[PDB]
């Protein structure tokens, strides 16, 4: 019907924008530790800890197909990947430390991607 491709539109133009925003929250992870998801072989009991786990190349295939149907669903997903690193790795770890820094230089892409969504709707 004409309605739904237009909402398939604006769903169209929904994803790219976050895609952009997801390349430029990605650069600010340059060791990619964030890349992929963490090995259940090499570490097997990261599901007692995290229940909900996250990365950039999960986001990525849910993006690709896409699965955000807002900025807020893939804000929080970008929030899993900081706050269950923050939680499973401890204050002194390389780790948590790149979590705390892709945080801070992400709450600046973020605030503008949330300015262009409802800008452009
Ligand atoms: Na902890």
């Amino acid at each position: 019907s004409m309605e739904q491709v237009a909402m398939e539109l604006r769903l169209t133009e929904l994803t790219r924008l976050l895609r952009s925003v997801l390349d430029q929250l990605q650069d600010k992870d340059p060791a990619r530790i964030f890349a992929q998801p963490v090995s259940l072989k090499e570490v097997p009991d990261y599901l007692d800890h995290i229940k909900h786990p996250m990365d950039f190349a999960t986001m990525r295939k849910r993006l690709e197909a896409q699965g955000y149907k807002n900025l807020h669903e893939f804000e929080e997903d970008f929030d899993l990947i900081i706050d269950n690193c923050m939680k499973y790795n401890a204050r002194d770890t390389v780790f948590y430390r790149a979590a705390v820094r892709l945080r801070d230089q992400g709450g600046v892409v973020l605030r503008q991607a949330r300015r262009e969504v409802d800008s452009i709707g």
